[PDB]
């Protein structure tokens, strides 16, 4: 099955997901200056308030924080986005090293880490109906560059310990996304996909221009996790990320000059 590894890793997948080659697929490089500023765009609302944290699973890929996302309590409005969309989970990709990480690239820039927020529209009801719809979800991408420590993050790296391996979960109630968020909220925009299988391509991307820092340590302690079940041979969790792909005929908008 799937991986990032030598044997499954992205360059195999189209051979059980052959919409890897498709017309929309992600992450992709944003060059800056072909970049579309829009004035038409509007601001991101984020509100993220009363959002309910549940728990937080090692999956096999990544670790993903669940929400509660039966009611209306942390959404994602404006921007590019026509209606509201539910925060349902996020997980983070990250590298083995701090110069590779992330899933988008910027004028062929990689950061250590990539933090996706994943959201669904509502007017499908269900997450699943959502991910068939051409504008079914909305994900929130965030670079992490290594310097200072970013405090609200140390609750999540405090826990990895106890979901080391695949198919651990964790009780992890009242955490606030918020923490998480760079004081500017400038985008870039453009129509895509999920970026692991089954690749669909049901996401309008929003990735944030300003990255937040995270330490050294924040950073290690990803590296820690492993893709194996307890009980099997350990490999670590590290290089979890797909490479761009090509831009075809899209076009990346930007909500700044
Ligand atoms: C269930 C779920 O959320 N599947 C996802 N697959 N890829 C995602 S990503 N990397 O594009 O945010 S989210
Ligand atoms: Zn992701």
């Amino acid at each position: 099955h799937w991986g990032y590894g030598k044997h499954n890793g992205p360059e195999h997948w189209h051979k059980d997901f052959p919409i890897a080659k498709g017309e929309r697929q992600s992450p992709v490089d944003i060059d800056t200056h072909t970049a579309k500023y829009d004035p038409s765009l509007k601001p991101l609302s984020v509100s993220y308030d009363q959002a309910t944290s549940l728990r937080i699973l090692n999956n096999g890929h990544a670790f993903n924080v669940e929400f509660d996302d039966s009611q209306d309590k942390a959404v994602l409005k404006g921007g590019p986005l026509d209606g509201t969309y539910r925060l349902i989970q996020f997980h983070f990709h990250w590298g083995s090293l701090d110069g590779q990480g992330s899933e988008h690239t910027v004028d062929k820039k990689k950061y250590a880490a990539e933090l996706h927020l994943v959201h669904w529209n509502t007017k499908y009801g269900d997450f699943g109906k959502a991910v068939q719809q051409p504008d079914g979800l909305a994900v929130l991408g965030i670079f992490l560059k290594v310097g200072s420590a970013k405090p609200g993050l140390q609750k999540v790296v405090d826990v990895l310990d106890s979901i080391k391996t695949k198919g651990k979960s964790a009780d992890f109630t009242n955490f606030d996304p918020r923490g998480l968020l760079p004081e500017s909220l400038d985008y870039w925009t453009y129509p895509g996909s999920l970026t692991t299988p089954p690749l669909l391509e049901c996401v309008t991307w929003i990735v944030l221009k300003e990255p937040i820092s995270v330490s050294s340590e924040q950073v290690l302690k990803f590296r820690k996790l492993n893709f194996n079940g307890e009980g099997e041979p350990e490999e670590l969790m590290v290089d979890n990320w797909r490479p761009a792909q090509p831009l075809k005929n899209r076009q990346i908008k930007a909500s700044f000059k």
